């Protein structure tokens, strides 16, 4: 496809209702449409990642009718439809939801589909541990029995036949479950989870009976035209996501399929995997590292190691995060390794968590990248002397993918990564935190142009049908608020002295965090106090230095509650918040526009996420998956069809301009997309035109806008632009030879030039 759009399906946005969006999307340019799950989840799921019944479209998001009625929609109009599907694991929040589940709790390992989960029941003692009470001591007086069910509040779980009569206590120690406390998931827990989330259960798709009975509706769609691609969510946590891959793209008939898989630098995926690429986050990583002034490393580093009192070193965070959620939150996991590995050798767990620590990549793919496990045991062994001979011999047993315990840390060393590092270090570690994203390396401050274009040329050259992304529903915060964060690389010494006179007026004692903080206020600004509150208790708790999920400091919660308060009621801290916002808001403009027209043009497979032609300044989920006013953007749309030519100003206009034009000139006219080559400029303020060709369409935008404004503007820069003659989709200038950035750049700091 010549680009994706994502949508969020939901019972808020039915198939039905992006049915009716779909011609607006056509008129916008998008390509193919990038839904969001659709087998029946949970009753109340906004994401349909909790899938209960595979057997059907969820019936809230319109069911089968919907799906038809969409891809009926979008396919007479030449357009595509690609589905997100969820191969790893099932809903079990609500159980009376999850037939499945439901026979696995009411007959034990004599359920037929006792052996479509993941569950250790020796360790449990032939029981299926549900961590579903809470701490308090007596909490089993709350269970009563109600009919064929045990009831523990609003949960409900199955009365085993026969097992009835007596106390419910009594009752509930004859079931094939246990109802333990929810600290004890941290531990104790005897079933696979996605993440370290106990509501949702692994399903073990590498079994054929239980791929069949998973993909039969998703087979549908593909055997009956309804669906034109996949988006596969989270491969790494399968157990051969190898062989799940081959028998996907059998079951797709050979259409394209997309994963969602965190690649580490230059890492690569296996090759024999039959895919068009991932989601895009490779992509977001060099995007926005362009735009980072450099020259900002060190001052912004100085800001949190100063507030921090010792150097944040990010060496250090992420064997420290990843060691710390081994031993913690995800040790059930560790230690069902360590069940599975034996007695290998003295000690077995801590030689796990030193390699899961010092691992560098999300996961191998044995007898793939087995060289990222044997530098992690060899790296382990430096930082852990002691347990040289037990990493040794734990490594060894890690490297045979005849060993399921080796297959499992794969399915394992996926998650202490996620939690460690993304849902924790990023946290604490917030010198820029437009780097600390899904995907990106946050040591790594900036890349020159030359980095750039190099990793847009291994795109078109290994991945060309891969996704790029700068906005997922899954993203730390969303395109346009990196975009102005990203400026202060480039004002490090302004940004100190905000912090400093902010700071000086209200605080919470976590200095580190508050420039964590004060960075997604200026970025999503203007921004209500309700989502700013939220965003400052979750961002609170993933670092998990002041406050915590588990365990909170409420006191210090309400510090943070009333930080966020004085920054919008109180009239200093909000005209000095105001005042550094004006002074950016242009830069980050301009950086805003500089990335949707690099990664629209750029090798690969645009993905633009729902409302992204306007200006997108979300936080974190749930913030970046608000309701999108798809009826004021047509609106938009309607205007710069008619004509109108948009000043850079909020209302998002002249990024409708630039997203719609980039969009259907792709789609419209691919004969101009057939290579890609540099395109650098010449003179004074060369060094801020950032921009390639593909052959008939040229990208040019600007880097490091405050420099240049600084310096004078472009001064007498020029671009060659060859003997050709261009025009400028944005405007109509024309442009040939060496042209002026300061007539490209009139009216925009980005052009879209066109041969003729």
């Amino acid at each position: 496809p010549a680009s994706t759009y994502r949508l969020q399906i939901s019972a808020e946005f039915t198939l039905f209702d992006a049915a009716r969006i779909v011609p607006y999307l056509h008129r916008l340019g998008a390509d193919w449409l990038y839904l969001s799950p659709l087998l029946e989840s949970e009753p109340g799921s906004s994401h349909g990642y909790d899938v209960v019944d595979h057997s059907r479209v969820d019936a809230a998001r319109g069911g089968p009718e919907g799906l038809a009625e969409l891809s009926r929609a979008a396919h007479e109009r030449g357009m595509g439809v690609v589905v997100d599907i969820v191969p790893n694991h099932v809903g079990v929040a609500t159980p009376k939801a999850n037939r499945w589940w439901w026979d696995v709790l009411a007959r034990g390992q004599r359920s037929e589909y006792a052996d479509y989960f993941d569950i250790d029941w020796e360790f449990g003692g032939g029981r299926l541990r549900l961590p579903v009470l809470g701490d308090g001591p007596d909490e089993l007086d709350a269970l009563r029995v109600d009919g064929d069910e045990l009831v523990y509040y609003e949960h409900r779980f199955p009365i085993a036949e026969g097992t009835g009569g007596g106390t419910p206590r009594e009752v509930h120690d004859r079931q094939h479950y246990e109802l333990m406390s929810w600290r004890r998931a941290d531990h104790d827990l005897n079933y696979r989870r996605f993440f370290a989330v106990n509501t949702l259960a692994a399903v073990r798709v590498e079994d054929p009976r239980v791929f069949d009975d998973t993909h039969r509706e998703i087979g549908r769609w593909i055997a009956e035209g309804l669906v034109d691609g996949l988006r596969v969510d989270h491969p790494d946590g399968l157990r051969a996501p190898g062989d799940y891959l081959r028998r996907l793209a059998e079951l797709a008939q050979g259409r394209p399929i997309w994963v969602e898989k965190i690649i580490e630098g230059d890492e690569r995926m296996p090759p024999q995997w039959p895919i068009a690429g991932t989601t895009g986050y490779d992509a977001l990583a060099g995007i926005d590292r362009v735009l980072v002034d450099p020259a900002g490393e060190h001052p912004l580093t100085q800001i949190v190691d100063e507030a921090a009192g010792s150097p944040r070193r990010w060496a250090e965070l992420v064997p420290e995060r990843k060691r710390a959620v081994a031993r913690g939150i995800l040790n059930s996991e560790i230690r069902r390794v360590a069940r599975e590995l034996g007695e290998v050798a003295g000690d077995v767990e801590d030689a796990l968590v030193e390699i899961a620590a010092a691992l560098s990549v999300y996961r191998s793919y044995l007898p793939f990248g087995r060289e990222h496990l044997d530098e992690a045991v060899a790296a382990a062994q430096a930082a852990a002397p002691q347990l040289e001979a037990d990493l040794a011999a734990v490594g060894a047993a890690l490297a045979d993918p005849g060993n399921p315990a080796a297959l499992r840390f794969q399915q394992t060393s996926g998650m202490i990564m996620a939690k460690g590092v993304e849902d924790n270090a990023f946290y604490r570690y917030p010198r820029l935190t437009s780097l600390t994203e899904v995907g990106g390396d946050p040591s790594l401050f900036a890349i020159d142009a030359a980095a750039f274009h190099a990793a847009q040329r291994d795109r078109a050259a290994r991945l060309p049908e891969s996704m790029t992304t700068l906005t997922t529903h899954d993203t730390k915060r969303s395109e346009d608020t990196r975009a102005r964060i990203t400026a202060l690389a480039e004002a490090p010494e302004r940004w100190r002295r905000f912090l400093t006179e902010v700071g000086g007026l209200i605080g919470t004692g976590d200095r580190v965090l508050e420039n964590l903080i004060w960075q997604a206020i200026v970025g999503a600004w203007p921004a209500s106090r309700e989502r700013l509150e939220a965003y400052a208790l979750k961002a609170a708790r993933e670092a998990g230095e002041s406050t915590d999920w588990i365990d909170g400091d409420p006191a210090f919660e309400e510090r943070l509650t009333r930080l966020v308060t004085v920054a919008v009621e109180e009239p200093l801290v909000h005209e000095l918040l105001e005042r550094l916002v004006d002074e950016l808001t242009a830069a980050g403009y301009s950086n805003g526009l500089a990335a949707k027209l690099l990664q629209l043009l750029a090798p690969g497979t645009p993905d633009v996420y729902q409302g992204t032609e306007r200006w997108d300044r979300s936080l974190v989920d749930p913030d970046n998956r608000r309701p999108v006013d798809f009826a004021a953007a047509s609106e938009l749309l309607d205007r710069l069809d008619g004509g109108w030519r948009p000043p850079v100003d909020e209302t998002g206009a002249v990024k409708t301009l630039v997203v719609s034009r980039a969009l259907r000139l792709r789609r419209d006219r691919p004969e101009l997309f057939t290579a890609y080559h540099p395109v650098t400029a010449r003179g004074a303020q060369a060094e801020h035109l950032i921009g390639f060709d593909r052959g008939g369409a040229i990208a040019l935008a600007t880097r490091l806008p405050l420099g240049l404004a600084a310096a004078g503007g472009w001064g007498d820069t020029v671009v060659d632009v060859g003997e050709r003659s261009l025009r400028d989709e944005l405007t109509g200038r024309e442009a040939r030879g060496a042209a002026r950035v300061a007539e490209l750049f009139a009216d925009y700091p980005v052009a879209l030039l066109v041969e003729t």
